[PDB]
């Protein structure tokens, strides 16, 4: 195996590949229209989900400049938006380029509350989306909460100046929260998969616990996240799971685990996640594909987001 061979198995397994679809439609869009078209997705989904704000601990890399911009003039407070939507190279989006991605997404939360309460350039009243706008934003309000939240995400993601061009920057990422207390902690376990390897690596990610988790792979292994390429090596899926995937709530319900070449083991996990952004508000329906090796190591998995 390779990582690009690995990447193939249970190749059945049908993403939610309207995500990316309608990630680049929404790409075609002025940046006003961008502005405007998540405004009013976000304001019809908080009818019935309600978003967890973040501890402010984890928001101090971003505090200066958050109150920095609500301090600015409408115009101002606008302009800052169209720069972050438009990737422009200016001073705040260079800094968000460094923020990982719940940062950025704290940064947009509070911006979101004070266009509320009013103390952020609003979007226009009497605001009429383009025609193409307006299809985008029923396409995003028809689909599911786990599809749609995962779009508004990748949209907040890839907003900021062009990581590429900046060179060497430091980025920088929430706290490393401690592994949870052990007798705060839950077992995993999926009907037809009693496989330890894929039960640890459930427990140690809904523990907190990284450094057990990626004691589970081998030194060249990778893990996929969802539309997006492997990560690649214990160094690099360790950064990955320190800035990324804290908090999280797994719930695998069911698997099923076939031989592969030369001893390996391919399992194929279905189930939900949780996001603290929303907690039980949403449950993601995920599948988990793992390529496991004769001495129960992960050489690979890919996590993907189901259509
Ligand atoms: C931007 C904007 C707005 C503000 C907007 C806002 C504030 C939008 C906020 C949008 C939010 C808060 C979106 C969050 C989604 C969290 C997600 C998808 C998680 C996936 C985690 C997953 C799948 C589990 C993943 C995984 C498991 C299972 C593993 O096994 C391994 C790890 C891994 C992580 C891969 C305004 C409203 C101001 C209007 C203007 C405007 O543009």
């Amino acid at each position: 195996f390779t990582i690009d061979s690995a990447r193939n198995i249970f190749p059945n397994t049908l993403s939610a590949d309207a995500v990316p679809a309608t990630i680049a439609r929404f790409s075609q869009l002025s940046a006003e229209d961008q502005l405007a078209l998540v405004w009013f997705a976000y304001l019809e989904m908080g009818k019935t989900i309600t978003i967890a704000a973040p501890g402010a601990a984890s928001m101090v890399f971003a505090e200066k400049t958050m109150n920095e911009v609500r301090q600015m003039t409408p115009l101002e407070q606008t302009q800052v938006m169209c720069d972050l939507t438009n990737r422009a190279d200016t001073p705040i989006s260079r800094i968000y380029s460094t923020w990982s991605a719940n940062i950025k997404l704290g940064f947009w939360y509070q911006l979101g509350q004070w266009m509320e309460d009013g103390s952020v350039a609003p979007i226009p009243k009497g605001y009429q989306l383009s025609a193409n706008a307006s299809a985008v934003l029923e396409a995003i309000k028809k689909l599911e909460d786990g599809q749609q939240i995962t779009v508004l995400r990748n949209c907040v993601v890839d907003m900021g100046f062009d990581t590429s061009k900046m060179g060497t920057y430091t980025k920088v990422a929430e706290p490393v929260v401690p592994p949870k207390e052990m007798s705060e902690r839950t077992k995993v376990s999926i009907d037809g998969v009693t496989n330890p390897t894929v039960l640890s690596y459930m427990d140690n990610l809904n523990a907190n616990d990284f450094d057990v988790l990626i004691n589970l792979f081998t030194p060249d292994g990778a893990l996929q996240p969802p539309f997006q390429r492997p990560i690649v090596g214990k160094d690099a899926v360790l950064r990955f799971f320190k800035e990324e995937c804290q908090n999280l709530k797994l719930l695998p319900e069911k698997g099923v685990s076939e031989p592969a070449q030369d001893g390996f083991t391919q399992i194929k996990i279905t189930g939900k996640v949780q996001t603290p952004w929303f907690g039980a508000g949403v449950g993601m329906n995920m599948a988990w594909r793992f390529l496991i090796n004769p001495e129960g190591k992960i050489f690979f998995v890919a996590i993907d987001l189901l259509a």
